[PDB]
């Protein structure tokens, strides 16, 4: 793990300069197509890549897993929900579903601790029927959440091996935005109130709830800012460590991993924390209509590229994005150069 | 043409409330897809579409022209590019070209006045080798105005009758955010300074110069804002007739049209004040990174959903936001119930 996060490579700047050039010269006033420039230049900095924006293939990873702070009354999905979305997901009626078969990616379903039977087609990672309830102490050791960030990040890395180039990353758990909220809060040093939201259709009413819950999770467990595992392990949960996994794993192989919404910010946050050098390989896609969304980018330092007031999750986000991620290489690949025509600019 | 403005119809609220049931019943927490599922009833709603989002055979108008005002310094590309490009719109080496092939849509090229001899390969529709300089006279007459609108709005119907369902548009000619910002100005009562931007990367000195055009033209003039064709002759500009024709004729035929950038909000200004039933049939798509574009999105009452910092114009922002229409038919057609998964929500 100190080995993988030793690994992580740096960008290739040779790469980076050689495809500005390059850009610069296709068939449009310099700068014109703006954030798909700015995007073409970094992916061509990312090694897995091969010095070059390019697509092959495409997954997106799900994370499944239940938490025990949905006894706090956080969430009005049924706790089943997750088992059940679950399955669905090998059935490829969800929402992530449809929109990945939309962009030609693949979807993981990945069952790191659902609280419930195994499902059958599910990748098994569990790691316990559902982590501990934050609100009364951690959601797990830091053995648990380091030896599932290791399993996480090779199985991704892995993936890279077999033509991926292009990962997405979700979620799917029932009171899932408890803990996100939490993390938010301890990684920007914002308050709850702050950051807490709606989730799943929580009522306005159940909202001072949800808030002091967070607070109570952060008192009780006192989570170290500095430690991003320690955040993890202690307000955190098996699904937003997978999250995490998938980005440092990525990161590791040198590719480029779309991030999703609410929940994808927090487990960025996490990453960024435990290996800044993973910075560099995030790529946003939308603006969740989460409350918390705004802080946490910022914290971040990314600008979506969508503006949908999506709050689902699944990874449908990043499914949502891909075709950008394909149109700055299209972009970068077809067009025709300036001086083919005989255009000359100032 | 007040025959083709009385025809236009209006949407069918019937369709959209079995739409909007329909997406209710979807396996998600109501409301969750946000934009998604508000863009599927605006669609359901759409005549020419037979009751349901659904995306057939794709097109991207491009209209081109030049403009007289050119010769008032207000553009630092050469004349000449407008001829060239448009040539270049037939290769498939365009930015334009590129992301429709993308998105599988098919780029029309249309030539309503370049200053230049008929290209190849363009669908010729020419008024005249250019526009009037708007800084000492009007751009056109009343009557060339009307004829255009009338031949673009023509072309745009005939096109649904051969399974085109979802409209793009985007022009070509240098300095057209000259006459943009004119019409930008007038029809939202904004001062000029506020409007005017860099266009095709003009220099921050050159700016205030086009800032005094702008002003002459409208003081020449006299365009009235509440009559979009006298705006539009005065000073406007083939391109942006034919732009706004072609709006015109997607409603007419029932159909939605993807606006681009900063020269297609002037002209869905024009639209919207010739005729208002147009409004139900505009899709934005993104943000452009012209100063005025903000004035102009707001006086439409529209939220792009992309936000790239795009500027290049060419109905490219249109084609990039292609996929996202594609996305809500997807969502609508094909995810599970939740009622066929046992799932009951509060
Ligand atoms: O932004 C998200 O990903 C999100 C928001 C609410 C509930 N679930 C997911
Ligand atoms: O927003 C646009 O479409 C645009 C901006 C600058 C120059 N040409 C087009
Ligand atoms: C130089 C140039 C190229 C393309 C375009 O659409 C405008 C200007
Ligand atoms: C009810 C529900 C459905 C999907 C999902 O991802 C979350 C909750």
């Amino acid at each position: 793990l100190h080995a993988l996060l030793r690994d992580i490579p740096a960008p290739d700047a040779e790469a980076m300069a050689r495809t500005q050039q390059h850009i610069d010269g296709l068939l449009k006033p310099p700068g014109s197509l703006g954030r798909l420039e700015t995007l073409a230049v970094q992916l061509a900095g990312m090694p897995g890549l091969n010095g070059t924006p390019q697509v092959g293939e495409k997954a997106v990873l799900v994370m499944c897993a239940d938490h025990g702070v949905w006894d706090e009354g956080v969430a009005v999905s049924p706790k089943i929900v997750t088992a059940i979305q679950a399955a669905n997901m090998t059935r490829g009626t969800t929402g992530v579903c449809v929109l990945a078969a939309q962009a030609g990616a693949k979807v993981h379903v990945i069952d790191v601790g659902i609280d419930a039977e195994p499902i059958p087609g599910v990748v098994n990672m569990r790691v316990a029927r559902g982590c501990g309830n934050i609100a009364v102490g951690p959601a797990m050791s830091r053995l648990q959440a380091e030896a599932l960030l290791l399993e996480v990040s090779r199985y991704t890395c892995d993936l890279a091996q077999r033509g991926v180039t292009l990962f997405g990353v979700g979620e799917l758990g029932m009171a899932n935005t408890t803990p996100a909220a939490a993390m938010v809060s301890v990684f920007t040093g914002s308050d709850a109130k702050e950051v807490v939201g709606i989730g799943a259709n929580l009522p306005p009413s159940r909202i001072d709830n949800k808030v002091d819950v967070v607070r109570r999770a952060i008192a009780i467990n006192q989570p170290n800012p500095r430690d991003g595992i320690d955040v993890l392990s202690k307000v955190g949960g098996f699904d937003l460590v997978g999250m995490t996994g998938v980005m440092l794993g990525a990161a590791r192989c040198g590719l480029p991993v779309l991030l999703d919404g609410f929940l994808s910010y927090s487990a960025a946050l996490a990453a960024c924390q435990i290996a800044p050098a993973v910075r560099p390989y995030l790529i946003p896609s939308h603006f969740s209509a989460e409350k918390g969304a705004r802080i946490a980018l910022a914290h971040l330092s990314m600008e979506p590229y969508l503006h949908m007031a999506m709050r689902l999750g699944e990874g449908s986000g990043a499914a949502l994005a891909m075709p950008i991620v394909e149109a700055a290489c299209a972009m970068f690949h077809n067009m025709g150069e300036l001086a083919a025509s005989n255009i000359v600019l100032p």
